[PDB]
C-alpha cells in the first residue's frame, strides 16, 4: 500500500531469509541495526520497492557489513564489508550489555577493588556505557563498553544511590576480555537509599487529589488509514518508526482549501548526546549517544493507559529485529491522542459589539524509551493554526558519583557523599524541509534595532533584516537570543495572494550548545552540537549528524564532512539541522527521582497562509 | 475574615460614603483608580486597618488627589493635591474615550480630512490613545488623547480592516478641544472587510472536531475558603484582585511536612507596555501602558464555562469601583481549576524491576482583558513539584495602517493596501520575595566553560558561578541565553540538609527586550523595560516599575528612581522585577483575528527541598 507504511513482521523475517538465502547471515551473525529505507525521490508510489538496511555484526570477530536488501525483489541490492577502526563500530547489541558485569566477576583486580572497600561482589551491579574514542591505542579496531560500579544492597533496591567512585573497568565485549582495571582510590559508597517506593521514603501517600476524567464520547477527531496515516484538522501525515530515531514523520502536509500542501517531507530526532562535565578519569570519558550509539528506538517502553497516556488514545505497536532478524512488536509503543489546548483566538469588540471567542487543539504522537538510569519522552505536536512542535521530556534517575570532600566545581551534593556529574543534554532535529515543494531557501532574520535621527526622530523605530543562506559554506548559524534571531524556510517560487514567498518561522529556546572544550573529544564526535542550526543540501546519505557509525569512532563523518561540500541551498531540495538541549546541575529536588524538565523547538507559519486558516473553527 | 480577603461591594460603597461626608466626591469628581491596601509589615497586631487608596480626577479641571481612607474607622486618613505636570497626569477614565470621537465630529479641519477621502464622519471610529510626553509643551500639565481613525461600513463590521492613514488629531479631554488636526496625506483606505464570523470570509465551518470532555466526577482537589484564599496540593495562596493590576497572588507557601514555608509575599504584573516601531508621525508617539495608563483589571471579561474555561471551574467575581465610588461586580472574572500535565517522573529499572510513573497536574487562576483591538490572557499556574509559573496569551485584532506603496521597513502587509505596524509587548512582573521568609539575596548564575588543560586534560569539564547582587546599583541585569543565565533567590538563614542556602531559580525566556533608541521617550518612561531583571529593596510605596502616575509622564519614574536609591539588597526584604516580551512582525496569518501566542517565566526550586517533595504523589 503506502510505501511509508510501518514494517511488517512480515517484512522483516523476509529480510532475514534474504540474508540467510544470500550467505550473509549465518549463526555467528548479529543485526546490530534493521530498518526500511525511504522511497527515492521521484518515486511517486509509483510500483514499491520497500528497501531495508542493515548493520550485521559477527560474534567471531569476523568484519562487520552493511547490507541493503529489496524485500520486495527479494535481491541484496549491496553488502559491504566495513573497516571500524576507520569508519566507526556498529551500534552496541543488546546482548553485549550484560557481559559486562559478568567478565568482571571474575576479574582479580576487579575483585581486589570490591575488596578494597569491603563489598561484595554479588551485589555489585555494572553500568555498561559506551567507550568513546581516548588515548587507548589498543581499542581502535575493538569493540569496548566501560563500566562503572553501583552497589544494589537487595533485589529491589536502586542501585544508583550507591555509586563506587575512583573505579572503572574497560571490556572488550567480543574476545571478552577485561582490558583495564583502574582504581584511583577508595570513596565512601554513599549510604542512603533512593527506594522512591519505600514508604519510610515517601512517607504516607496523599489522598488530595481528586480525579481528572478526560474523555471523548464520539472518538477522537484524527483518522489512521493505511496503519500509520493520519489525518486531523487539515493537517495530513504519515507516522513512521525506526530503531536508531524512534518515531519519524513524514510527509506533513496542510489541505489548504482545494490543496494538500508540503510542509515537511521528514521529521526526526537524528542524534541525542549526552555528555558529562566532570572532569574525574573514572567518568571524563562518558558521552552517551543514546540515538547513535544505543539506539532509542529499540527502548521504547510499552506505555500504559491512564497514566501513561490519558484520554482517548489511539496506539501504534512498531515491529523491530531482535539480534537473529527475528521480528519483535513493541506492544502499545506510540501514543497518538489529540488534546484540548485552552483559547485559540479571542476578541469583544466595543465598536461591533460582537465577542468571539476559540478553543485550540494539538494532536499529540510520543513514545517514551529508557537507556540504563534515564528515561526520555519523544512528543510531537501538530496545532490548529499549522504550528508544528516538540518536545523531549527528560526525567528517571539521575546518574551519581561520590560527593567530594570539600566540594566539587563539577558535581553537585544531592544526599549525605552523593554526587551528580554536571552534565548536558543535546538533540539533533533533522528536518527535510519540503515548503510548498521541495524549491527552499533559508533566511536568518535578527531584528534590527535603529537610532534615532533622520527618518526616525522620535528614536521609536525598529526592523527586522533577513539573509539567505546561500551554499553550505555559510549555513552553519548560533543562536542570538538577544537580537531575536530566527531561520524562516520559504519557497521562493511559491507565492502568497500579497505576493510574498510562502514560509515557515523555527522559534528555537536557545539553551547554550555543547560547551566542552573545541579539542576535546567529544566537541570533535558531536560537532553538530557545537552549533544552533546547519542547512544541507538533500542526499540520501547524509541521515544522521554523527555518521552511520558513531560507536567508538572519531570526527571525520557527519555534519562537518556534509557543509564542506559547499552545494548550493538557495531553492533547493535542503534539510535544516536543528541542536537544542538542556544543561543539568542535578539539584537535590532530582533525588531520588527526577522530575520531568523539557526541551524542544516549534516553527509557526509565516506567510505560508492568505489570511488566518483558523477562520472555519466552529465555536465549541 | 484575612486581611488579605478581597474588597466587598459594601467597602467600597463605604469608600464612597466617606469620601462624599469628606466632601471630596462633589460632581465635577471621578474615581480614576481606587484599590484595597496590602497590610503594611508586621501587621500581626490584629487591629485589621481595611484601607483603600483613591486617585480622584476633577473634570472642572482642578487639581486631583490621592486619598487613602480606612474602612473599618470609617475616616480619610490622607489626601493630597497633586501637582501632575510634575508627578503625572491620572489613569484615563473610560468615560473620555468618547469624547473623542464626539469632539472630532464637529471640528472642521477633521471633517475637512474626511471629507477629502469620502468617508462619512458617522462612519468613522476613533481610537482614543494615550499620548505619551513628546515634543508639544502646550501638553504639560493637560489631559491629552491622541486619535487615530478607523471606517466602520456598518454595526457588526470590523473596523480594524480600514484604517484612515496620513491622519491623527490631539484632544485635550477636560477643555474638550481639539488641539490638533494633522493630515500628512491621503492614503487609500483598505477597502476589504475583516469580520471573522461572516461566513462569505470563515467558508462552510468544519464539522470535524469531536468533543473533548473535562470532568472531575468528584469534583477539584483544590479548596477555596475565607473567599479567596486556596490550598492544593501542599499549596497556599491568596487569589487578590486589583483594577490596576488584575489578578495578584499573596502569601505563596507551600507545606512541606511540619510547616508552611512562604516563597514568595507577592506576585503580579505590575506593568504592561506596547511600544509601536513606525516612524510615521501619525503613529511614532503610540506606546500603550495597558496596566499604568489604562487600568487592566477594570476591563476584565467575564468568563464563559467551556468557552473561556474548560473543565471543573471556581469562579471568583471580583467587585471594583465605577467612576462614582459605586461597586461593579466582574461576573466570572477569575477562573480557578487544576489540569492534568502529563508526566511529572517516570522510570523502569532494569536492576530493582520496578516500573514507575506519576502524573503531574497544575493550578491554573487566570483572568482575561480586553483593551481596545487587544485581548490579554493573564495565568499563573503551580505545579507539583514547586514550580511557579507565569504565562501571558496575547490575541485580539492586530493594530493596523495603510502598507506603503514601494514597502516597509516598519510595517507588514496584512490584506491588500493593509499594514501592521511592528511593535512589542513587554510586562514586568514584580516579585516580592519571600524565600523561606523575608531575608533573601540574589545570584546571577552563569554557565562556565573550561579549557582543556591541567585538570581538564580531556576539555570535558564545564561548571557554573554565582555572583551575589549586593546593592541596587549592581542589581539592573540583563540575559545571557548563551551561558544560560538565571537568577538564584536564597535565604542565606536558611539551609537544606546538605547545608546550603534554599533557594528558588528564575529561568527567563531570554526575548528580546526594549528595541527603541536609549535616548527615546519610551526608553525613559518604560526604562523598566530595557533590562530583564531588576533587584530593589522593598518599600510600600514602590509598587509599579514606572511610578504611579504613568499617563504622560516625562521619563525617570519608577524602577531607575527607586534602584538609585543603592540601597542593600544582600540578605534583605526585597523585590524582583523580570521584564519579559513578545516583538511582533505580524503575519498574513493574524490577520483577520490573530491566534494566542505567548511569553512568561517560571521558578523552579533550587535546594528548597531536602529532597524531591513528590514521592508522596500516588499512583494513576
Ligand atoms: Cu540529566
Ligand atoms: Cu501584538
Amino acid at each position: 500500500a503506502s510505501p511509508f507504511r510501518l514494517a511488517s513482521a512480515g517484512e522483516i523475517s523476509e529480510v532475514q531469509g534474504i540474508l540467510r538465502t544470500a550467505g550473509l547471515l549465518g549463526p555467528e551473525k548479529r543485526i546490530a541495526y534493521l530498518g526500511v529505507l525511504d522511497p527515492a525521490r521521484g518515486a511517486g508510489s509509483e510500483a514499491e520497492d520497500r528497501r531495508f538496511r542493515v548493520f550485521i555484526h559477527d560474534v567471531s570477530g569476523a568484519r562487520p557489513q552493511e547490507v541493503t536488501v529489496s524485500v520486495t525483489n527479494g535481491t541484496v541490492i549491496s553488502a559491504v564489508e566495513l573497516d571500524t577502526a576507520a569508519t566507526g563500530e556498529l551500534p552496541v547489541l543488546e546482548e553485549e550489555f550484560e557481559v559486562v558485569e559478568q567478565l568482571l566477576a571474575t576479574d582479580e583486580r576487579w575483585l581486589k577493588a570490591l575488596a578494597a572497600r569491603n563489598l561484595d561482589v554479588s551485589k555489585v551491579r555494572v553500568a555498561p556505557l559506551s567507550a568513546g574514542v581516548f588515548e587507548y591505542a589498543e581499542e581502535r579496531g575493538r569493540r569496548i563498553l566501560r563500566g562503572l560500579a553501583f552497589v544494589q544492597d537487595f533485589p529491589e533496591d536502586s542501585a544508583w544511590a550507591h555509586p563506587v567512585d575512583g573505579l572503572v573497568a574497560y571490556v572488550d565485549v567480543v574476545s571478552k576480555e577485561v582490558t583495564r582495571v583502574i582504581d584511583t582510590g577508595v570513596f565512601p559508597v554513599p549510604a542512603e537509599h533512593g527506594n522512591y517506593t519505600d514508604p519510610e521514603l515517601t512517607g504516607p501517600l496523599r489522598t488530595t487529589q481528586k480525579p481528572i476524567s478526560i474523555t471523548q464520547p464520539e472518538g477522537p477527531s484524527f483518522t489512521v488509514t493505511g496503519g500509520n496515516h493520519i489525518e486531523w484538522e487539515k493537517w495530513s501525515l504519515d507516522v513512521g518508526f525506526d530503531v536508531r530515531e524512534g518515531v519519524v514523520l513524514h510527509n506533513i502536509a496542510f489541505r489548504d482549501g482545494d490543496r494538500l500542501r508540503p510542509i515537511i517531507n521528514r521529521a526526526s530526532i537524528a542524534e541525542m548526546v549526552v555528555p558529562y562535565g566532570d572532569p574525574s578519569p573514572i567518568r571524563s570519558w562518558q558521552n552517551y549517544f543514546d540515538t547513535g550509539e544505543y539506539l532509542v528506538g529499540q527502548y521504547a517502553n510499552s506505555l500504559e493507559l491512564g497514566c501513561d497516556c490519558l484520554g482517548d488514545i489511539t496506539y501504534l505497536s512498531p515491529v523491530i529485529s531482535d539480534a537473529f532478524g527475528n521480528p519483535r512488536e513493541i506492544r502499545n509503543g506510540i501514543c497518538m491522542h489529540e488534546e484540548d489546548w485552552g483559547i485559540l483566538a479571542k476578541h469583544s469588540d466595543l465598536w461591533s459589539g460582537i465577542n468571539y471567542t476559540r478553543r485550540n487543539r494539538r494532536m499529540v504522537i510520543s513514545f517514551f524509551t529508557t537507556i540504563g538510569n534515564y528515561d526520555y519522552g519523544f512528543y510531537w505536536y501538530l496545532y490548529l493554526d499549522g504550528t508544528i512542535e516538540f518536545e523531549a521530556k527528560a526525567t528517571g534517575v539521575v546518574f551519581t558519583s561520590a560527593f567530594p570532600e570539600g566540594g566539587s566545581d563539577n558535581i553537585s551534593q544531592l544526599a549525605p557523599g552523593l554526587g551528580a556529574p554536571f552534565h548536558q543534554h543535546i538533540f539533533s532535529a533533522r528536518l527535510d524541509m519540503a515548503i510548498d515543494g521541495f524549491t527552499n531557501r533559508v533566511e536568518e532574520e535578527d531584528v534590527v534595532r535603529q537610532t534615532m535621527g533622520p527618518g526616525n526622530e522620535r528614536g521609536n523605530a525598529f526592523s527586522r533584516k533577513r539573509t539567505v543562506l546561500t551554499r553550505e559554506s555559510e549555513a552553519v548559524r548560533e543562536a542570538d537570543a538577544r537580537t531575536g534571531r530566527t531561520w524562516i524556510i520559504s519557497n521562493p517560487e511559491s507565492k502568497n495572494r500579497l505576493n510574498e514567498p510562502v514560509g515557515y518561522k523555527l522559534h528555537a529556546h536557545n539553551q547554550p550548545t555543547l560547551l566542552a572544550d573545541p579539542g576535546s573529544s567529544i566537541a570533535r564526535r558531536a560537532a553538530f552540537a557545537t552549533k544552533d542550526l546547519w542547512v544541507t543540501r538533500y542526499a540520501d546519505d547524509e541521515r544522521y549528524p554523527t555518521g552511520d557509525f558513531v560507536n567508538q569512532h572519531s570526527g571525520g563523518a557527519g555534519l562537518p564532512s556534509y557543509i564542506a561540500q559547499d552545494r548550493d541551498i538557495d531553492g533547493q531540495d535542503i534539510v535544516v539541522w536543528h541542536t537544542f538541549g538542556l544543561t543539568a546541575f542535578p539539584r537535590v529536588e532530582d533525588w531520588p527521582i527526577m522530575p520531568v524538565d523539557t526541551v524542544g523547538f516549534k516553527l509557526r507559519p509565516e506567510g505560508f497562509f492568505d489570511r488566518s486558516p483558523v477562520l472555519d473553527v466552529p465555536a465549541n
